């Protein structure tokens, strides 16, 4: 199970075959893993002032740590199992500071237990981020049926929000 030690040298999903790349995305891309889409609603708490005109803008200075599902790092279990160095199961996404994206973003919660898990509570349409070039990352910085996400929102862009409380 540990024969491949030192051989887990891949660092990008593009270094994997098409089949393994798809396997990795199936296991780590938030969009696929949590079965998200343009109509998925995402939530976060904030202050009225920031969304008083019905829109929210991305935060330029977040301290969030995100998972990069397109980049690889040896899985802590690769050596425990016999994971081949050219297979998706031998790796896990790399993580990085959100500032590395050089783009404002918003930390949101998604899932049936989101609203519960969570100043005012806002709701947003994931598609509104996506339609404007926003990207979704798992936030690695609740319980079950809820996932923490980081969604980018390019400079000068905004998304409509609904205050729930």
């Amino acid at each position: 199970p540990s024969r491949f030690v030192g051989q887990y040298t891949l660092t990008s999903i593009h270094q994997l075959s098409s089949e393994e790349r798809e396997n990795f995305l199936d296991a780590h891309d938030p969009m696929r893993v949590y079965d998200l889409n343009s109509e998925t609603s995402v939530y976060r708490t904030t202050q009225r002032e920031y969304v008083r005109n019905g829109y929210a803008t991305g935060n330029p200075n977040s301290g969030a740590i995100i998972a990069l599902h397109e980049e690889l790092q040896e899985s802590p279990y690769a050596q425990h199992i016999g994971a081949r160095p050219d297979q998706a199961d031998a790796y896990r996404p790399r993580t990085a500071h959100v500032s590395s994206l050089n783009t404002p973003s918003l930390n949101v919660m998604a899932g049936q237990g989101a609203l519960s898990a969570l100043h005012v509570t806002t709701e947003m349409r994931l598609g509104d981020f996506l339609d404007q070039g926003g990207k979704v990352y798992s936030d690695t910085s609740g319980g079950d049926s809820v996932e923490a996400l980081i969604v980018t929102l390019p400079k000068g862009r905004k998304v409509p929000v609904n205050i729930l409380d």
